[PDB]
């Protein structure tokens, strides 16, 4: 059984923790629930750690007193189809392979599934580690609780004796790097300096061997990613988000200074050897928009190239860990600002961006966001009980599974079927425009080889490449973004029409140039 | 196809109809929809009818333009169990046979079923016509639409060549009389003088041969019982109700003079040969409490006896058609006022009242009634449509079948299961007290023969008989009333505790007297 330690001993050296812990809703929660610090207390000085205390980062450290939230979190939504490739006619991006040719996502890009699996899915996807990591057997794919207990309880490593990224299966890639892990786990929260910069006190950084780092990580979406363990107050821990909101002064709601001030973030820094080491962002309110924006954003978490001169931008560069914190119509400016692109298209030769799940930046400015609605209202609603203590569901999933608690709790004028119908109207319309956008992108792409064989000039091809950047951006945002337009229907529509317009312009340019060579 | 007639010609004679028809919501509805008056118009003067016009009383006369209301009305609720005797351990009054001994209801008293069957059920019940009338075969019991089209389409008469009330089956009674029919049909509305008094212009009256009257009647619960055909406005047609509310000055809400004034009734009289003949009661508002009180009340519709001297009160007496319009705690006084009782108990010799379905007089004073709730809010709610024109459901049935439209439309704090639970709490509690009241009544009744054999004095027996009147009244109200307390739980409780108290008093009186004879 646990035996409490004297927190006053700790508070002598840990004044920020004292301030947070004594004032918040965990003032009665003893340190032993999460730290084994006996040898540390015997050996530390005011400025030197001595022996490192052991800190629990498993989610069961919180389940101890918060079983309802834990159990809701670890539920597996079996209706969220697993390992479902997006580059298929029945999924989100039927022409993805042609359009993304040159990028690692061509090797595999599945739809998301339940949060329990985030770390294991990151480890096993064909694009990440060359097939090095696999489930121990095909039964383990169902085991959400097991994945939560730890990735290495359900996975195997093809070669524990080597730590290099390489291909073990032929049609895999090795895109994973240390920055990725920040959106899969925070088991490394005490071992990673802010932004992944090099730091004497950091075991891991942007430039680490990712296979070695992987082996040290266990748990998905730790509870403390949104809740400070010392104050129990709302927070974020993700460096890239704090960097956008606070360091760059963009605010929590970059389009609304008033809401940014009311629902702000305060950066708190922790030191090692009296040098800044790590940071968190305490929130003014329990604002799920900002909590979920730790991960559900467009980002760089990867090497790339400069738009200006094509030079390589490696993991050592700060730009390899970057939150753009820009809506679709501000993204090109944001990427030009940091002088960055992701890949060159394998057929067209265009420098292109790679977009990922920009839910937060899409939600901005929507009617829902402007009315003060937040992600949790639809995806983590309060549970309605005839008799009981209310709590917040932590099963982050589609509102279709809890329409009474989600949509219908605000939209009294609708039946469930009516609300579903409104969702589907938007998704169906948006998906139609995604498909048309892909049709036109593909038409343009297929003209590049014809133009090259016809002897069309490099000047014309470069004009078309510039159009490809925009055609790509204004399409891929929406295959990347998970709501199929629901989060911001008007923006999806305007963007996708812009994509089609750009592709059409490029098609006309290339066809005319080919015709003139003939011729 | 129907051809309209010149209504203006009719109006030269029919000035009350003109006033009603031209102002109301049937101003455009031509008389030919309900009257064949060709020969009448050729022969009438303002002072002499000439040939009698034919008036349609079938409900299909209204279904023509109001199919939704018709079709909801004629629905058969199959879950309303048919021909279910109440004098059984699993129904409303387990000890009914012992308690009602001496009354014709001992021959059969079933639970009510859907309105479509009211007239056929009246005709075929074992207590009514000596078994003379039966369904044509046992399949016809399902045929609600057929019953609505006409009773004689689904029934047979054992002897069309005689018109006397007699027993055709051994264990039947001949309780039916012309007054009954007024709560089953209004096909006779132009053939029956107000109250069923003798009248030169009336084909039928209280003293008619009921078997002959029966044969002239076809349709249940005619639509015009609640809606004036000429104005389309809300009304009642039941003589006994108009007599209580208007003639006797009791008002529509005897316990609330203000509500009586706001939701009142105006008596309109029609003449034959320039003598008053029939009447209707136009309502100030579409008040279902008063509409349903045409039938769902305690009444006399039967011969009986005088409390004063025991003499017979026959059908010729006005008291044979009487609405008491009194709550349970005013009923004894009301019966004393008219000097009337129904039967003498076969065992105890007590003069007793016979109570019938006093839903209207029970509902008075309930929290619901005091808050302006009316029968229709629970039993004829408005339909809820995602897309459509709202109308009022005319399927009068338990709110359990439409909880969203009924209870939950007002009680937002409850789920369906919670609202059902609240109903069942009241009904279970009330039924328990009904059963206990019957236990104590039966215990008292069973002492009467013992006391007689022991030589107990007639004075003591008469004291006990006076107690029996009250013990009976304060019990039977609640087996008669169909809500098992729900309509007024506090009143049910007080009454049933009074019944038990009276029976216990009689039991003590009789036991002590028997013991004194012995020991
Ligand atoms: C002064 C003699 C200390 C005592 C008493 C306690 N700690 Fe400590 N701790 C101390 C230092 C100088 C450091 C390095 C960081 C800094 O603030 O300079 C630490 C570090 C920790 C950590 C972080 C460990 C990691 O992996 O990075 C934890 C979780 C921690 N300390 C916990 C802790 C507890 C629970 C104590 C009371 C039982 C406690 N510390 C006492 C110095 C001192
Ligand atoms: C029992 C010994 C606890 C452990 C282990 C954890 N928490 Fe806790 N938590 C506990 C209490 C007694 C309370 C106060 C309850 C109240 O409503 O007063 C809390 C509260 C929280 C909250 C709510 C915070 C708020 O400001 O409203 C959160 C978000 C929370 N706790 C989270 C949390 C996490 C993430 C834990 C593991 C790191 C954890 N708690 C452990 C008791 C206990
Ligand atoms: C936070 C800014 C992220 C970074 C950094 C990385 N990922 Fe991610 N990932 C993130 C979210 C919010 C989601 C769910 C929404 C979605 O669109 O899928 C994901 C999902 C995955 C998955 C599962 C789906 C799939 O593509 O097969 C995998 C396998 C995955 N992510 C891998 C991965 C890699 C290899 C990364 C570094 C190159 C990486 N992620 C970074 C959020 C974030
Ligand atoms: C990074 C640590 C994350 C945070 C914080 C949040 N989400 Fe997430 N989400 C993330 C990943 C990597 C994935 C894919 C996991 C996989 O193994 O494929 C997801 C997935 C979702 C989903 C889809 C669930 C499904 O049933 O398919 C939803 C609805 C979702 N995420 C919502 C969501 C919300 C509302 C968040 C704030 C409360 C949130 N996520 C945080 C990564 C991370
Ligand atoms: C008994 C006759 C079986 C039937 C019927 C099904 N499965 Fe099975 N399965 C069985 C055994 C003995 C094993 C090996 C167990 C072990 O750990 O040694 C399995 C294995 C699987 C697996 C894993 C396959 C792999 O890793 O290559 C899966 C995914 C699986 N079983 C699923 C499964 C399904 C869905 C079934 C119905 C279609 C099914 N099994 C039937 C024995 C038996
Ligand atoms: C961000 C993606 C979250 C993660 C990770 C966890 N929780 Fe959470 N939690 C989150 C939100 C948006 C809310 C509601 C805030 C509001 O005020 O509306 C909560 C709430 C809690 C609470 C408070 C009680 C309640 O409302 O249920 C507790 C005790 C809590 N969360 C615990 C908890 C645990 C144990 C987690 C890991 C299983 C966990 N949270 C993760 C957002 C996020
Ligand atoms: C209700 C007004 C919403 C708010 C606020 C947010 N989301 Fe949403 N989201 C919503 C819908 C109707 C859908 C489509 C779901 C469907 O079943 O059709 C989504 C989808 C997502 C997904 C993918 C879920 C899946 O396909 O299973 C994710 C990952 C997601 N939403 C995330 C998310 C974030 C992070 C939000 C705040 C920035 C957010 N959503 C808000 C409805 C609503
Ligand atoms: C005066 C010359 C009349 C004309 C024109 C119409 N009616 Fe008549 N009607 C008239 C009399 C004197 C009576 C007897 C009752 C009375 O008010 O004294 C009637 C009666 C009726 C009835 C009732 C028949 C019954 O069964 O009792 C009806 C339904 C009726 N009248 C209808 C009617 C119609 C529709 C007419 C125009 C087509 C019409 N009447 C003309 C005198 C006169
Ligand atoms: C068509 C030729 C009709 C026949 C036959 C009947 N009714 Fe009618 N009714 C008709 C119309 C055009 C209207 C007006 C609708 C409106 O909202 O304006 C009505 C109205 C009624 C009403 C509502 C009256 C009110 O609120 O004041 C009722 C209760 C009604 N009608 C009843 C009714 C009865 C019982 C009928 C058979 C005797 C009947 N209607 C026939 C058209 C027609
Ligand atoms: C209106 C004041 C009524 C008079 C006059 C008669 N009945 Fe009736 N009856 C009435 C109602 C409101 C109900 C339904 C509620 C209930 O408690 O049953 C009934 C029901 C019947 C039934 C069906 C149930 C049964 O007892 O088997 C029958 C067979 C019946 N009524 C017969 C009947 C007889 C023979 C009457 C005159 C002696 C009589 N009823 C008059 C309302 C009214
Ligand atoms: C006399 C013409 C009636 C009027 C006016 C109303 N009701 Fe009635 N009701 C009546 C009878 C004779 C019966 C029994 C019919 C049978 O054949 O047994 C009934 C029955 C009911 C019921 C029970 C229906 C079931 O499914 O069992 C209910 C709920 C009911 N009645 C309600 C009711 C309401 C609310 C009325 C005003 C709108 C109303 N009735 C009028 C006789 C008559
Ligand atoms: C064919 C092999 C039959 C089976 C199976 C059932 N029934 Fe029947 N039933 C059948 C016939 C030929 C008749 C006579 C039809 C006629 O009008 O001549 C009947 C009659 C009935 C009746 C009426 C009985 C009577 O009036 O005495 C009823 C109530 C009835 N049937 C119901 C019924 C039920 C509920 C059945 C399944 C339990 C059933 N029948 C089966 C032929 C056949
Ligand atoms: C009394 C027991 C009724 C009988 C018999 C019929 N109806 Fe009725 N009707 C009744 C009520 C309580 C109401 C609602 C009044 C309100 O304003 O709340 C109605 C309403 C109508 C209407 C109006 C349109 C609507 O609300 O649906 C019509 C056209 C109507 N009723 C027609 C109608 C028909 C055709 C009937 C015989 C099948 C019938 N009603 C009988 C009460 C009573
Ligand atoms: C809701 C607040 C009601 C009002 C107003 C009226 N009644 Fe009612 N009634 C109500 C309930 C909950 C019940 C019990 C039904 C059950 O399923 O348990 C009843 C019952 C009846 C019945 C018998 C119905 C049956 O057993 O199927 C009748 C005939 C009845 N009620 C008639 C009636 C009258 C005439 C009303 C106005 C005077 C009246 N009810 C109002 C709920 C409500
Ligand atoms: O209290 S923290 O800064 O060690
Ligand atoms: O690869 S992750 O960003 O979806
Ligand atoms: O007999 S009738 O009144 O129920
Ligand atoms: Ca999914
Ligand atoms: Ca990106
Ligand atoms: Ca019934
Ligand atoms: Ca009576
Ligand atoms: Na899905
Ligand atoms: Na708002
Ligand atoms: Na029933």
């Amino acid at each position: 059984n646990l035996k409490p330690v004297d927190a006053m001993q700790c508070f002598d050296c840990h004044t920020q923790i004292e301030d947070m812990h004594t004032v918040g809703k965990h003032a009665t929660v003893n340190c032993v629930h999460c730290h084994d610090a006996t040898e540390h207390v015997e050996t530390a000085s005011s400025r030197r750690m001595g022996e490192r205390p052991v800190t629990r980062m498993d989610l069961e450290a919180c389940a101890t007193c918060h079983t309802a939230q834990f159990n809701s979190f670890v539920e597996v939504r079996h209706e969220s189809h697993p390992r479902l490739e997006k580059a298929t006619p029945t999924s989100r991006s039927p022409m993805f392979d042609k359009l993304i040719a040159g990028h690692g996502f061509a090797f595999e890009h599945a739809e998301p599934r339940s949060h329990a699996f985030m770390l294991v899915d990151h480890f096993v996807v064909d694009r990440a580690y060359g097939g090095r990591f696999q489930f121990k057997n095909w039964q383990k794919v169902t085991d959400g609780m097991g994945a939560v207990r730890g990735a290495w309880t359900v996975l195997t490593d093809a070669d524990p004796e080597s730590s290099d990224q390489r291909r073990f299966l032929s049609q895999t890639a090795t895109a994973a790097n240390p920055v990725c892990l920040n959106c899969k786990t925070q088991d490394h929260i005490l071992d990673w300096a802010y932004m992944g910069d090099e730091h004497e006190a950091a075991k891991w950084s942007r430039t680490s061997e990712v296979v070695e780092f992987a082996r040290d990580l266990n748990h998905p979406l730790n509870c403390f990613m949104c809740h400070d363990p010392h104050s129990a107050g709302p927070r974020v821990v993700r460096d890239g988000l704090i960097n956008a909101v606070v360091d760059r002064g963009l605010g929590t709601y970059p389009h609304d200074p008033v809401k940014s001030e009311q629902q702000g973030m305060t950066k708190v820094t922790f030191q090692r050897g009296r040098e800044d080491f790590r940071a968190i962002g305490l929130l003014d309110t329990a604002d799920s928009n900002v909590m979920c924006a730790q991960c559900h954003v467009e980002y760089n978490c990867n090497p790339g190239y400069q738009l200006s001169d094509g030079s390589r931008v490696g993991m050592d560069d700060r730009r390899a860990n970057h939150f753009f914190w820009a809506n679709v119509f501000d993204y090109k400016e944001a990427a030009q600002e940091i002088d960055f692109f992701d890949f060159r298209h394998a057929t067209t030769g265009a420098a292109l961006p790679k977009l990922q799940h920009p839910e937060a930046e899409t939600f901005w400015g929507s009617v829902h966001e402007r009315n003060g609605v937040a992600c949790a209202d639809c995806h983590m609603p309060k549970v309605q009980l005839e008799n009981g203590k209310v709590y917040t569901s932590h099963s982050q999933r589609t509102p279709r599974d809890m329409m009474g608690q989600a949509c219908l709790n605000c939209h009294a004028e609708w039946t469930e079927d009516q609300a579903l119908y409104a969702i589907d109207y938007i998704k169906n319309y948006t998906h139609g425009k995604i498909v048309k956008s892909e049709y036109w992108l593909a038409k343009m792409i297929d003209l590049f080889p014809v133009a090259k064989r016809a002897g069309v000039s490099e000047d014309v091809l470069n004009q078309a490449r510039e159009l490809h950047y925009d055609a790509h951006l204004y399409w891929e945002w929406w295959t990347a973004e998970n709501s199929v337009g629901f989060h911001n229907p008007d923006q999806a529509r305007e963007s996708l029409m812009t994509s089609i317009s750009k592709s059409k312009e490029a098609v006309s340019l290339l066809n005319d140039a080919i015709d003139a060579q003939v011729a």
